[PDB]
């Protein structure tokens, strides 16, 4: 068994990872490749074990958020393709190409600049470069078929740079009204055909995310971007309620009951504020997440973690490091036990849609802001590591 | 000037860390001592640094959330006294008196074997140890006069531990309602005097946070723990209204513009679920940071930066890591620009406080949850360093 500390802690479960890049890859064109995303340390389930993983078993690139995250991947011994999806400071672009991770760009200067950069140093490697179409996200990306064009020019004359995909985001593909998507795709592709009529070679198409993988595989073209499915997780209520690919939620989050007491001494009030008062006999158990941990204070007084495959509540406000839990009137619990703050139990299940759906907010954000100081655990063919 | 690849970062401060001591030591009695809270990495300004500060301007111990926080600090070549507020497994005893660590406790059954534990390793030193006293914070601590004697006793028979200190704490000292604080301190009195009057001698007593250091610094006794207030934030809107204690945030959150558009050609939607449609002259600026660096999902369509020393909306939905905000119709800004997110510019703020209120949340939850891909720049002698 687990021995900690602090007794807080995190499983991922990578055959539940297996299973979900299965069910997508068999549901999407079989020319299509994956791009597995773990920017954000791997939707905060850790980056390095689930990207290896993901390209053991169905993947063949990666996606990142930042240069910095994408040399953590290649300090872990990876060397399949790592796409930065955001925007890389010229100041990087040397040690970019030095560590052969692909960036995301839509500017002639910044095409022309990181050309001259990488000229002036000598640079062993060229720089591989991805060109964003923004054609409704409005967050980054060129934006008319006539500054593409000269996007694609300027990188084209640039000898430092290898063009090696073009992409776009959707903005509403987990959405039941399909007609921004629709447009989304429509102008992607006249942009595509307009760079075609100029004779020009496309590489790399991309412009599928986790929702439109499964809501419209035709648009897979070469390559999806994987990233909630990855994980066991729907982009939308919607997505998931059409039925057409089984995910299995890979990550819990657990901890066992550091005290337990009966509050049969006044004051029997309960945490900051003295917002929970308990009765004599009843019996609290300390446990240690708190907000700080990601657990948000707004499930004060109002969460639940699983305890003997039971819903037992949240007493009084979360703490910066702590919760307290009701058992009941003489309820039955020890230190030590086991406790499910997201996952199964037993019979039971708190997932992490239902804990977003508390907080009026999406399963992204709340994995993706599960702290670092939670060690994260790895099961593989059933069994514990890392 | 900053050099990165993702363009955001935090700067702490450390001048105003060493003012706020500055403030807190004049405030309370002179005899006083002061232990540092620097537990959640600092309260996300950054363990090691505020610490390495603190010992450095007033504090003489620190106090963290785990046994594994305590051990950061030591491998930063920090030797000061360090406290673990919250439960440590039996399993981590021999490791904590190999580190120096002084753990809390406050069970009879704890303390016999942890002091069977050593006595089997014949342990070169004994573990410190604080006993929590609960007098209605219902979180960890024993409640009962009789059981603290025991707890003592044991404490004292166990020769591989040594007992240092004994705390409780207040859980609405930052209310105007001071009937439960001051229900608890005369509560603590009391079981000390029962202490005294068997005969007992105590270490270091300590029950003030920095609320009940501000409005009762008489409470102060051997040490008060300063958390909040040494990051330059009050505990509580009636706390700061006192204006007893002048205290200067270290924290900003900043960074720069990624890039900078105007919306010209429809579809002029912005980011997830196309929630925000742009003027044809608007400008939208991209900023690299979101929800999984800490800054909260719920601030979409709601949240402010400052720009130019003008507050500019988020628009939108926040993302994973990024956001747009509106620079107005025909607004000038680069892609560059230095952008505030929490803090001040020019003459415009966006305090951690106001942010934590558009929230329904408190201070501590804004700071402790910046994530830690964010790089943190320290700033001492008005000069930033790493
Ligand atoms: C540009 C970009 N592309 C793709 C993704 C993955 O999206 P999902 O998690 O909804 O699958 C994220 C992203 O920022
Ligand atoms: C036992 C304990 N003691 C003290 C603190 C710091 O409190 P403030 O930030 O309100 O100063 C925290 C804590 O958990
Ligand atoms: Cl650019
Ligand atoms: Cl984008
Ligand atoms: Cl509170
Ligand atoms: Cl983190
Ligand atoms: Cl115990
Ligand atoms: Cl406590
Ligand atoms: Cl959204
Ligand atoms: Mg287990
Ligand atoms: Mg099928
Ligand atoms: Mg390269
Ligand atoms: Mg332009
Ligand atoms: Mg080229
Ligand atoms: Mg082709
Ligand atoms: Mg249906
Ligand atoms: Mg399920
Ligand atoms: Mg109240
Ligand atoms: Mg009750
Ligand atoms: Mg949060
Ligand atoms: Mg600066
Ligand atoms: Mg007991
Ligand atoms: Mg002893
Ligand atoms: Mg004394
Ligand atoms: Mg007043
Ligand atoms: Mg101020
Ligand atoms: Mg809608
Ligand atoms: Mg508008
Ligand atoms: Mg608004």
């Amino acid at each position: 068994m687990i021995k900690l500390c602090r007794e807080v802690w995190i499983e991922v479960n990578l055959d539940a990872v297996k299973k979900n890049l299965r069910a997508i890859r068999r549901h999407i064109p079989h020319k299509s490749k994956i791009m597995a995303v773990v920017k954000a340390n791997g939707y905060g389930h850790g980056s390095i074990e689930v990207a290896r993983h993901a390209l053991e078993h169905g993947a063949s690139e990666l996606a990142v958020a930042s240069v910095e995250e994408g040399i953590v991947l290649r300090k872990a011994g990876i060397t399949a393709p790592i796409l930065v999806l955001g925007f890389t400071s010229l100041s990087c672009v040397k040690k970019s190409a030095a560590w052969n991770i692909t960036l995301s760009a839509f500017q002639v200067d910044w095409m022309k600049e990181a050309n001259e950069i990488l000229e002036k140093e000598a640079s062993a490697n060229r720089l591989a470069i991805h060109i964003n179409v923004d054609t409704g996200m409005g967050r980054l990306g060129v934006r008319t078929k006539e500054e593409l064009l000269e996007v694609v020019k300027a990188l084209k004359a640039s000898k430092f740079l290898r063009w090696t995909g073009i992409f776009t985001h959707f903005s509403t593909a987990d959405e039941p009204d399909t007609t921004l998507t629709k447009l989304q795709h429509e102008k992607f592709i006249s942009f595509l055909s307009f760079l075609k009529k100029q004779g020009i070679e496309l590489p790399t198409v991309h412009m599928c995310n986790t929702a439109a993988a499964i809501a419209f595989p035709e648009f897979s073209a070469d390559m999806i971007r994987l990233g909630i499915g990855l994980y066991g997780l729907y982009p939308s209520a919607y997505i998931k309620q059409l039925n057409l690919v089984k995910l299995e939620p890979a990550l819990s989050l657990k901890a066992r009951i550091a005290y337990v007491k009966t509050m049969r001494t006044e004051p029997r009030t309960v945490s900051y504020g003295a917002t929970y008062i308990a009765e004599p006999n009843e019996v609290i158990a300390t446990l240690p997440i708190g907000y700080a941990d990601g657990y948000s204070r707004a499930l004060s007084n109002r969460g639940f973690v699983l305890h003997r495959g039971k819903r037992v509540p949240v007493a009084g406000r979360v703490t910066m490091d702590m919760i307290m839990v009701s058992l009941g009137e003489n309820g039955e619990g020890k230190q030590g036990d086991e406790v499910v703050i997201y996952g199964k139990q037993k019979g039971a299940e708190i997932s992490v849609d239902e804990v977003a759906e508390m907080l009026n907010t999406i399963n992204y954000e709340v994995v993706s802001t599960l702290s670092r100081r939670i060690p994260r655990f790895y099961i593989r063919d059933g069994e514990i590591f890392k």
